[PDB]
């Protein structure tokens, strides 16, 4: 665009880290830890390269079940490291779907998805839960009728 405007993320380079000595990004509260796994799950569902891989069946008939593991390995970064950023999540999204769809994807579609995973941690930190709550409702229509729209893309 000819001028700066608001967007779906901070700057696609945001990250999150432990408070001071937590040694992990996993929360001290059961509500913050559980809502974080739900929020990361909804971010893998807005990813285009995954959505077309299960619809065109680039892999086995279990393609609708493989998408449940792509969110699990992303949450696994938060329980094994004291910091995670949108940069090491990007390669984890790519390599995980390459191992189940052989897409070799290079469309950069994982960049806005990787930073969306970072936003879930900050939404669980202020107990506002605004992002995990809304995506859970907007997701129900994506599976009951396979509804989709191109407005998920950046404003350019």
């Amino acid at each position: 665009s000819g001028s700066h405007m608001s967007t779906q993320y901070i700057d696609e380079t945001a990250f999150v880290q432990a408070e001071q000595g937590k040694t992990n990004l996993m929360f001290s509260d059961e509500k913050q830890q559980a809502r974080f796994e739900l929020g990361v799950s909804m971010v893998i569902y807005k990813w285009d390269a995954l959505d077309v891989a299960v619809e065109n069946s680039w892999g086995g008939p279990d393609s609708a079940e493989k998408r449940d593991w792509i969110t699990g390995i992303v949450v696994d970064l938060f329980k094994n490291e004291k910091v995670v950023d949108a940069a090491l999540i990007e390669e984890t999204l790519l390599y995980a779907m390459i191992d189940e769809f052989e897409t070799n994807v290079e469309d950069d579609s994982a960049l806005p998805i990787a930073v969306e995973v970072i936003n879930i941690y900050n939404d669980c930190f202020n107990l506002n839960y605004n992002k995990v709550e809304k995506l859970y409702l907007e997701w129900q229509e994506k599976q009951r009728t396979k509804k989709s729209k191109r407005v998920v893309h950046i404003e350019g």
